[PDB]
Parts: C-alpha cells; structure tokens; sequence
C-alpha cells in the first residue's frame, strides 16, 4: 500500500487545504525515490526555486522547495502529477518552512541532496 499522504509527524507543518486558490511560495512532495530524483531538477529549472531539498524516507523521497514567485498548490501538483500514473505523489504546501525542513534533517529523515551547500539557515527566516 502506498502511502496516502506524508507521514503524521509532518503534518502540524503542512496545509491541508489542497484546492486552496491562494497563492503561496514554499512546498512539498512525497514520492518514489526514482520520481524525486527527475523532480529535483525539473522543479529547480520550472519554478526557479530559491531553495530545494530532496530527503529520504523508508525508501521513498521527500521534496522540500522555495519559489521566487508565489503559485497555487493546484499548479504545482498539476505539474509532478505528469511525471507519474502509476507512482504515487503528494503535494501539499508548506505552512512552517524551517520547521519542516529541519524535521527532515533530523532522523528518520536523511537529506540526501540540496541546492545551497550547507543547506537553509534558522535566520534565513523570521522567528516564530
């Protein structure tokens, strides 16, 4: 059974509202290690992310990342959904960036590759 959605301790850092039509800057994906690993670059080159990170998870993949202009979560779904039929994909955005991100630096998550060497910084966002 694929997974239906990300894992529970993700949760309190993700938006629910999945057909929300408000546009927002920062966004997830949960997906096969083999479909992460194309997204990685198609969404660096699509969105001309600020930032993304791509983590393993049990086998599967999570990826993390930063636009510079905002987008609904409905367009960027739309977009990966192409890659797959087949491969399950989540695509939630992403209410608590540094939150987030840090959870997936931190075990069970491993970052395996990031865009910026030495990754996102606490001060490159306010605090909560």
């Amino acid at each position: 059974e694929d997974p239906k959605d990300f894992p529970v301790d993700l949760h309190a850092f993700l938006s629910q509202a999945v057909f929300s039509n408000r546009t927002v800057a920062s966004f997830a994906v949960y997906t096969t290690k083999e479909k992460a690993q194309i997204l990685y670059k198609k969404l660096m080159e699509k969105y001309s992310v600020t930032f993304i990170s791509r983590h393993g998870f049990g086998g599967h993949n999570i990826l993390f990342f930063l636009t510079p202009h905002r987008h609904r979560v409905s367009a960027i779904n739309n977009y990966c959904q192409k890659l797959c039929t087949f491969s399950f994909l989540i695509c939630k955005g992403v209410n608590k960036e540094y939150l987030f991100y840090s959870a997936l630096c931190r075990q069970p998550y491993a970052v395996v590759e990031e865009s910026i060497q030495g990754g996102l910084k606490e001060h490159d966002f306010n605090p909560e």
